[PDB]
């Protein structure tokens, strides 16, 4: 399948991605390394992944999001979900089931498959920061662990974000390295440590 382009790019609203500190406690259920760029979280918890904008883009805004492999050798694959939690009975009724990504808290997500490359993506409308916010913030939720295929270990991912608008064309684009674990906060401190 088709790569999609992970280069960053803050376009024309200056679009980035933010994310609170939240420490390395072992009861930390999601953390984000700035070192690494990397978002350590725990199976199907919630991650808050801010939106920073130096304008407010226009009307009909999207917001999209889409998982690719890390390792090139994997690259070209399309990141799913394990048979096992795919047949779990775990859904929303809004996401398919095979889907890695979802997001929590919003009242209109839209799950995606591309015809082409068959990748999955959920989008949402990009809302402007609630008062006395510089940004916005979406609550994602990673649904597998890629325990099947080796775990995180073997299956890194990557989590890419698209500012787009209306029609789908790019307005930004940013990313970062999503580990599923057991310990975010171990395994942050510990990769980080590895880093050094």
């Amino acid at each position: 399948s088709f790569v999609p382009s992970q280069k960053t790019y803050q376009g024309n609203y200056g679009f980035h991605l933010g994310f609170l500190q939240s420490g390395t406690a072992k009861s930390v259920m999601c953390t984000y390394s700035p070192p690494l760029n990397k978002l350590f979280c725990q199976l199907a918890k919630t991650c808050p992944v801010q939106l920073w904008v130096s304008a407010t883009p226009p009307a009909g805004s999207r917001v999209r999001a889409m998982a690719i492999y890390k390792k090139s050798q994997h690259m070209t694959e399309v990141v799913r979900r394990c048979p096992h939690h795919e047949r779990c009975s775990d859904g929303d009724g809004l996401a398919p089931p095979q889907h890695l990504i979802r997001v929590e808290g919003n009242l209109y997500p839209e799950y995606l498959e591309d015809r082409q490359t068959f990748r999955h993506s959920v989008v949402v409308p990009y809302e402007p920061p609630e008062a006395g916010s510089e940004y916005t913030t979406i609550h994602y939720k990673y649904m597998c662990n890629s325990s099947c295929m080796g775990g995180m270990n073997r299956r890194p991912i990557l989590t890419i974000i698209t500012l787009e608008d209306s029609s789908g064309n790019l307005l930004g684009r940013d990313s970062f390295e999503v580990r599923v674990c057991a310990c975010p906060g171990r395994d942050r401190r510990t990769e980080e440590e590895n880093f050094r």
